[PDB]
């Protein structure tokens, strides 16, 4: 008799989401092992009637074979997950219909998945919105593709200014927030905040521009991405996750920088012992240190202005010492209408959570900011309610690699001398801290001081400047 077992080793069952999860994973695992096993070669494997053989026998191996499958999961808390959704999961429906929902709750510093949400009731709807639907990440992709390998290349800081002037796209359409065709120079902090996507667009560009290998992060984490080209990849176009390997990229900012892969199964032994397959831990150095604990610094306050999301105000009722607790993340609640996402991570865990509609209908416009926030509290809830201790109580801190440089607000760098109109000024002003991933930190003030922006643009923002002097 094959065993499914928590990680404690209580038994799941003999052979709803947490079963048929676990089952085609171990199905999978057991197949390269038989495949390996029975020394079937790669060119044996690519042909299609043998693959179906060992993906068979690999079904009826976990059926017949009395295999000890030791999976990630945290009974109690992963339980406490189906009863938050069970008893919460109407707070989502939002007047367009039934809504969909995964969710992933991820150690850190393992990649482990201690519980998930697989949809709001696997007996009306089997679909797993955890670890099977492929969903556009939208706005959630910024920190990531954008800002995070900006600061990690050395081309931004914490304080860099970024345009937000109106743009287009290479096909002429506008770049817009809403109904906003956007506005002029803010700070890094003010683009994440709002999650404004000229700012992101521009981001991007740079590192097209500047010939930065992003595949090389991105597949670092596991993302598979077709074209690297889309202008619109910081706002999700062109990629599409699930809420388990978005949650992995979470997981490295919230670790540091350091990825885990993600799993649910650490091990399959036979009833004798022998290890069919066990899980290794590969960790990679995505970001470094400077770059993740800048971005946990500025994903902190995405949070905390609540602009996106109304997560910490529904947390504090519910639970006020959780939420004294580190909480970080970022939304996708503002940019589109289909895909509404809640990254949340504290230095122990991440919680990845999307909603949306199996048949891709729009969600209104606040069921991100408001439904699935309130949610995601309740689900944070109920996970601390089943483990006191999960989320921990341990801040995110600045690694000591960080170089801290005193840049002018204006400009979000070094004060100095530059050419407007025809005449060198010297730009003076109130000045922040700008936190930086490089050797040298910030740049002195040069007239194209932003990320992105027309020379229109540098007129209107250098004259509210010289103005200022
Ligand atoms: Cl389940
Ligand atoms: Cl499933
Ligand atoms: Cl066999
Ligand atoms: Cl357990
Ligand atoms: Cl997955
Ligand atoms: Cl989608
Ligand atoms: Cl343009
Ligand atoms: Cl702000
Ligand atoms: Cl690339
Ligand atoms: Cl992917
Ligand atoms: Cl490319
Ligand atoms: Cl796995
Ligand atoms: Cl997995
Ligand atoms: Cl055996
Ligand atoms: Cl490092
Ligand atoms: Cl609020
Ligand atoms: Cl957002
Ligand atoms: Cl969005
Ligand atoms: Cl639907
Ligand atoms: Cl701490
Ligand atoms: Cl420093
Ligand atoms: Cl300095
Ligand atoms: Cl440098
Ligand atoms: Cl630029
Ligand atoms: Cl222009
Ligand atoms: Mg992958």
């Amino acid at each position: 008799i094959s065993e499914i077992t928590y990680s404690d080793g209580t038994v799941i069952a003999s052979i709803d989401y947490l079963y048929f999860t676990t089952l085609a994973e171990a199905q999978e695992r057991m197949y390269d092992y038989l495949a390996q096993r029975d020394n079937v070669s790669a060119k044996e494997l690519k042909n299609e009637a043998t693959q179906k053989f060992y993906r068979d026998l690999a079904a009826k191996e976990i059926e017949n074979g009395g295999y000890k499958i030791t999976t990630t999961i945290d009974q109690k808390i992963h339980s406490a997950m189906q009863s938050a959704v069970a008893d919460y999961g109407y707070l989502l429906d939002d007047g367009t219909g039934r809504v969909e929902v995964g969710n992933v709750l991820m150690d850190n510093q393992t990649g482990a998945i201690l519980g998930f949400v697989g949809g709001r009731n696997y007996q009306e709807n089997q679909n797993n919105h955890a670890f099977d639907t492929k969903r556009s990440p939208a706005s959630t992709t910024k920190p990531l593709l954008a800002y995070g390998i900006a600061i990690d290349q050395g081309l931004m800081g914490s304080e860099t200014i970024l345009s937000n002037y109106p743009t287009n796209f290479a096909n002429g359409n506008p770049i817009m927030y809403a109904n906003s065709k956007g506005t002029g120079m803010m700070t890094l902090g003010e683009a994440l905040n709002y999650s404004w996507n000229i700012p992101a667009y521009w981001t991007y560009r740079m590192l097209r521009e500047n010939g930065v290998d992003v595949k090389g992060y991105m597949e670092k984490m596991g993302y598979e991405i077709p074209e690297y080209g889309i202008e619109s990849l910081p706002m999700g176009g062109g990629i599409e996750v699930t809420v388990a390997q978005h949650t992995n990229g979470y997981q490295t900012l919230a670790n540091n920088g350091v990825y885990h892969q993600k799993h649910v199964i650490s091990k399959i032994e036979a009833a004798d012992g022998r290890v069919v397959y066990e899980y290794q831990d590969k960790p990679v150095q995505v970001y470094s240190k400077a770059t993740a604990t800048i971005m946990q610094g500025l994903l902190r306050e995405v949070l905390s202005s609540r602009v996106t999301t109304t997560f910490k105000s529904n947390l504090t009722s519910l639970n006020p010492t959780l939420a004294n607790a580190d909480w970080i993340g970022k939304t996708g609640t503002t940019g589109q209408d289909e895909n509404m996402w809640l990254m949340l991570s504290t230095p122990r865990l991440t919680l990845g959570g999307w909603i949306g509609h199996d048949d891709n209908h729009s969600l209104s416009q606040q069921a991100g900011y408001s439904n699935n926030s309130n949610y995601m509290a309740h689900l944070v809830n109920a996970i601390q309610q089943a483990s006191p201790s999960i989320w921990g109580n341990e801040r995110f801190a600045l690694d000591p690699s960080v170089v801290k440089s005193e840049v002018l607000k204006s400009t979000g760098q070094k004060p100095g001398k530059v050419s407007v109109e025809g005449k060198e000024v010297e730009v003076t002003g109130s000045t922040v801290t700008s936190y930086w991933a490089n050797k040298s930190g910030a740049p002195a003030t040069s007239y194209r001081f932003a990320i992105g922006g027309s020379d229109a643009d540098y007129q209107n923002a250098w004259s509210s400047i010289v103005g200022s002097l």
